[PDB]
């Protein structure tokens, strides 16, 4: 029993929605003034959970509540199927007819992409001949009444050309997944009625841990958490196989219960596909903040929408480009990625054009394209183009320049990609594109001393000074810094894990200076070049 | 149930080439029999979706129902005769014929024919082989069914087996085209008849102009939803209220800019699953290339008539420039744009390749004969420099052969774009212009004037806004230094200029954005 309340962070959608079936059958002088018989149609399309079906399913409980008393008609993908010859196309008739006599009131096609498809001569002429009768009863020579038309589905692509059109299906709702705002709301929501209400400071430090999650993801989150208190505070429940008496006025959820159930599951977005964005790990952010935020920083004066009448652009481009070993295609473009939400984002990698084998990939490359462009602005990421380059047959390569070429100039999408050879050095095709005079080439370098220093800080000398369950080290932290002064990112982590080797090796010994000596041994026997 | 012969617009042959069937043998029953005529008596409707067909029949059953002389009128829907068991699928029919018969005269009406008589094939079901079967064998038979008139409507013509369309049948066939720039105004003029402030006519006018590819129900939804932007407009406290409130019907008027935001918000049902080749020219980089396209449309009046009948022989042409000059992206659209009218059909590398599934020799054998159907029209061929470059032998052999089977006086051109110099351009293109005849044309750069008058806006009017000589010195100063920069680099200039505007917003007092903008204006250099 919900009634536009357990909706978060949509207020347009529901705003025309109500215009779209509530006005006319409340305000009945101002159509009739100008003749304007408002549309009766939508079409609701997008990513999976993203509350395609919790709207309708609103809309109908809480319009029942007349008056003015609505009805109600739902249908599933394909019930309108038989054997024989003469009753596919005639269970639609009935249900027509038998909407026609209690209007007002609302059909909703349950994801008609698996009931219309594209008219075609090779498949069955049952489909045929059922998207024939559907085409035809939506706008006859007879005019429906009052019936309102909803559906849903996965690939709007997939829909005859014919349906969409004014008449039968003349709006489309994109439902996209949530941003960093709507996510409070959500969590208000399903948290709503606890008696120890978690802080809002609490929602929203959860807010911004959680990216892809979408919709369905929260609520589970939220009940996988109230179970591990349960878990914990009553052990001995699973050993019996009997009722029990429980005493639930001490099973208070803590904060510390969010971050398993949150280690543990995934969201429903990277569960196909990997999603191209990772923030960097805890370890690596002391050594690389820096250099991200100047990335950023550059991205904001080439791109003005990234600030956080219109700011305009024209053909946003940028490229990183550094020496092999210095983890620019490895750690800095994710993270640049990450940090630049509400923007969707499409991958065009070698995994992504050959992980298919029923599609030409320039088939796949004029797809991503056009989608781009569709829900602009969108980020369009290709990594490694020093050996991207010399990998696909020449069509590819014309196709992906002209199709580039032809997007409006002032559309803001953007084009990132990253390489290992130097600027001078790659191929031209590539050069006449990246136009470094305009301020579109950005360069790395090594991290300076008190960034290095920093890095290690943390291990010595407070994890190696930390009681099992103090100045030579300070001559082991200088030696480690001067000597790993001329180091690339590989071996910076790679001498990371050898030193924590040696510290885990020694759990149960009390005494020290057991393993300095060890330390100091390892630190001059490692030796890369 | 109010429409009779007047809600429909634009359309003038077809009406009055349909009522001569229905009403003539009737009216003037005095002059067929001396030439014993029995006149035709089978139409076909059929074109692309949304432009507006059972409109058309819809008025016809209204006015001939009603009237002095009385006529039956049957309707059935695309499939609805078929029935369960074996003695009933096809019995309706007959059943039907006998009815109308027994009441002639009368009308039989069969919607979306496509999805009822398929054309005939051993790989399918044999019911629908028996309902095309008796339904060709029954229309026109042994039995001479007199005085019956049946009309069909479809989208897609190819679908129809061939027995069926041919005179005796099927007689004649209609072809319902999208609107051009004056039905559309009709139908505006149609479809706003009846309110009280009645809009000028020279609004409409204008209006008309900026809805290209339009179509009917597209025209009806905007008329629509402008009327709800303006409810909109002056009552926006409505939704956070769950109560009818008092409302007052004075201040509902319309306005333009209502129409602008519907017209904004809304896109057009033709070019929704894919994109048309066609664009005008925005508002930004319009004040700059109008006297070429003027030039442009002239050279295609001289070698292109169509822009007593009218003579041609092959129509060719080819814009060259130099890379930078825009000729393969601001030009050549405006072009395709302005000269409406002429469906397109469009050809380069992401269409030939962008659907797989089939071969590029099928596509654009299949371009080239709908467009000699549908003649005359526009082939188009952008960068043909490269485009001649990615396609194997066999392609080009059947292009090459494709274009010289078309009859000679035919109005078929064919337009392309060019980047390098036509002296550069290999063999066996070379021959295909014949320069000498006038078949080509060189672009050159937009001069001073030109330049100004993209600049000044911004720059005088725009940069001073209520949220001063120096400003002439700022306008003489980059004039001056930009004479030899080529489109890409002047509306990268645009920009980066415009940024600053923007980045000054909120500060009330100016002078302190002045200097950004000089800093800006020597900091900045091309590479040229
Ligand atoms: N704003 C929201 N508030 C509460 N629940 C939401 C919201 N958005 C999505 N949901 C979740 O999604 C469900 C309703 O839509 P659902 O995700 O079942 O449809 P869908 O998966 O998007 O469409 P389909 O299942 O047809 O692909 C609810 O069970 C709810 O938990
Ligand atoms: N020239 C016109 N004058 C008036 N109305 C028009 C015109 N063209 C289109 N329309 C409007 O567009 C609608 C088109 O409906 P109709 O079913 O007749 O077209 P259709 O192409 O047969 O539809 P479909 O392709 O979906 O079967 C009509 O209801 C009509 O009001």
């Amino acid at each position: 029993s919900v009634r536009f309340d357990s909706v978060g962070g949509l207020s347009n959608h529901i705003a025309a929605l109500k215009e779209m079936v509530v006005f006319p059958l409340l305000y009945p002088e101002v159509f009739e003034k100008f003749k304007i018989q408002p549309p009766r149609g939508c079409l609701f399309y997008g990513p999976p959970g993203t509350g395609k079906t919790l709207v309708a399913r609103a809309l109908a409980n809480e319009c029942s509540q007349g008056d003015k008393r609505v009805a109600f008609f739902m249908r599933k993908g394909a019930d309108c199927l038989s054997k024989w010859v003469g009753e596919s196309e005639r269970q639609l008739r009935l249900l027509f007819d038998q909407a026609y006599q209690m209007r007002p009131s609302i059909i909703f096609f349950d994801q008609i992409d698996g009931l219309a498809p594209v008219r075609s001569s090779r498949q069955d002429q049952i489909h045929s001949s059922i998207v024939s009768t559907l085409l035809a009863l939506m706008d006859g020579l007879d005019s429906r009444g009052e019936i309102v038309v909803i559906g849903a589905t996965n690939r709007l692509d997939s829909i005859d050309p014919a349906l969409r059109r004014p008449g039968r299906f003349d709006r489309e709702f994109l439902f996209s997944l949530p941003d960093k705002e709507a996510r409070k709301e959500i969590l208000k929501i399903h948290t709503r009625d606890w008696n120890p209400k978690p802080l809002d400071t609490f929602l929203e430090e959860l807010a911004e841990n959680c990216v892809g999650y979408c919709g369905a993801d929260i609520k589970s989150i939220c009940a996988e958490a109230a179970l591990c208190a349960l878990r914990r505070r009553y052990p001995q429940i699973y050993t019996t196989s009997e009722k029990l008496q429980l005493d639930l006025s001490s099973i208070n959820i803590s904060a510390k219960d969010f971050e398993v159930a949150m280690q543990k599951m995934i969201p429903a977005s990277q569960r196909a596909v990997t999603s191209p964005g990772q923030a960097l790990s805890t370890v690596v952010k002391p050594l690389l903040q820096n250099t991200v935020d100047k990335i950023l920083e550059a991205l904001q004066r080439v791109f003005p929408h990234a600030e956080f009448y219109q700011p305009m652009s024209f053909r946003p481009r940028i490229l990183i480009v550094g020496e092999p070993g210095f983890g620019q295609g490895s750690h800095l473009a994710p993270a640049v990625i990450h940090a630049l939400e509400k923007f969707t984002v499409y991958t065009l990698d070698i995994p992504v054009l050959f992980g298919v084998s029923t599609t030409s990939p320039e088939e796949t490359c004029a797809q991503v394209i056009r989608e781009a462009k569709r829900t602009a602005p969108s980020i369009v990421y290709v990594p490694h183009i020093h050996v991207w380059w010399e990998i696909v047959g020449p069509t590819l390569k014309a196709t992906f320049t002209t199709l580039l070429q032809n997007i409006p100039s002032f559309a803001p999408v953007l084009l990132l990609a990253t390489s290992d050879k130097p600027h001078s050095a790659l191929p031209e095709e590539v050069q006449e594109l990246f136009i470094r005079d305009y301020g579109e080439i950005f360069n790395v370098q090594l991290p300076d001393k008190e960034e290095r220093t920093k890095f290690f800080e943390d291990l010595i000398l407070k994890q190696a000074a930390k009681p099992p369950i103090h100045e030579r080290l300070k001559n082991l932290l200088k030696t480690v810094v001067k000597k790993s002064q001329n180091y690339n990112i590989f071996q910076l982590e790679n001498l990371y894990a050898v030193i924590s080797q040696c510290i885990y090796r020694h759990r149960k010994d009390h005494d020290k200076t057991s393993l300095i000596q060890k330390m100091e041994q390892e630190v001059e026997n490692f030796s890369c070049s």
